[PDB]
């Protein structure tokens, strides 16, 4: 039975996350961005982006260091929890668009930058003396949306959280990437290959080759979704489920890769039923564009599930 993400945090003036935890139909919240990666960031820590959503202190350090961490989040320490106890998975976003030049230059970094973000936001831990950015809340695991400057270091880091996932057997937690279309993806490709995801969803948006709408006009590029299941089979993510990432509204993404109800309906349709053990479900970029673009009394996304449901 078949899933629903959605990308929160990144929404001109959006709503709370408490509003997206009371829609029924979410099944996955991933939360963005953490947008500064330490090789190239104050102290050395990574650097948060939240939007409208934490006050914009950032934590200083130990020696006064004035990181690009934000430590003022409280309305979303507040609310994951609500959508975890809704039976959501709330992730922890790491990447995004903005700024574009953000990577990992070598593998000890890699492993610290993992190290890192799950001493801060993972299970609360003895030895820790980091940040605490959403306090006790301890997510349920992390996205790699990596969207530039190659594919260097992730491997290592879903690698890493995994170790360190093992050495807590009483819960599960998550890792999950969303590459593009254009394959192999640059960022991705490597870290899908060689380190277990449990989710992927597929950016069908933004690029023309191989997007979403490709698949209902067939002049415009190769919908490709054939092709990832046969690399994934390959990777060491074959028990990966694989889903397709929309735009949930018309501006979400640029033009015309935005599809109607009726068009994820025959998209979704053909790939569930081909590939009933692999695929996911959807993807949606983003919570705030899909509650803007109401349908017929609904916003988006709960016209998503309706479609994933039949
Ligand atoms: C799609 N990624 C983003 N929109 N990212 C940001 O706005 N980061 C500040
Ligand atoms: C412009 N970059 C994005 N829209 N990124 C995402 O949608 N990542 C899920
Ligand atoms: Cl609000």
């Amino acid at each position: 039975f078949s899933n629903l993400a959605i990308y929160w945090g990144q929404g001109p003036n959006q709503l709370r996350l408490s509003h997206f935890c009371q829609e029924t139909s979410l099944d996955i919240i991933n939360i963005g961005f953490i947008n500064y990666f330490p090789d190239m960031s104050p102290g050395h820590w990574p650097g948060s982006n939240f939007g409208n959503q934490c006050d914009g202190s950032v934590y200083v350090t130990n020696d006064g260091v004035v990181t690009k961490l934000l430590s003022g989040c409280h309305q979303i320490m507040e609310d994951i929890p609500i959508c975890q106890a809704a039976g959501k998975k709330v992730l922890l976003s790491i990447g995004g668009a903005y700024p574009p030049d953000q990577s990992i230059l070598s593998e000890d970094s890699a492993v610290a930058f993992a190290t890192f973000l799950w001493g801060a936001f993972g299970p609360v831990a003895e030895g820790w003396e980091g940040p605490r950015p959403f306090g006790d809340v301890v997510v349920d695991g992390f996205d790699f949306d990596i969207e530039h400057n190659g594919g260097f270091g992730y491997a290592t880091m879903v690698n890493t959280f995994r170790q360190y996932f093992n050495q807590v057997p009483e819960r599960k937690f998550y890792l999950s990437a969303a590459p593009q279309c254009i394959i192999p993806d640059a960022q991705l490709s490597d870290a899908i290959f060689n380190a277990a995801f449990d989710f992927i969803w597929i950016q069908y948006y933004n690029t023309a080759a191989c997007s979403a709408k490709s698949f209902i006009d067939t002049s415009l590029g190769t919908f490709n979704f054939d092709a990832w299941v046969t690399v994934l089979k390959a990777s060491a993510s074959k028990d990966a489920k694989l889903y397709v990432g929309l735009p949930a509204s018309e501006t979400a993404a640029n033009q015309g890769y935005y599809l109607t109800p009726d068009e994820v309906e025959s998209l979704v349709s053909t790939y569930m039923d081909r590939y009933p053990d692999t695929f996911g479900g959807i993807m949606l970029w983003e919570a705030t564009a899909s509650e803007n673009n109401q349908i017929d009394g609904a916003p988006y996304a709960d016209h998503m599930k309706d479609i994933l449901l039949h």
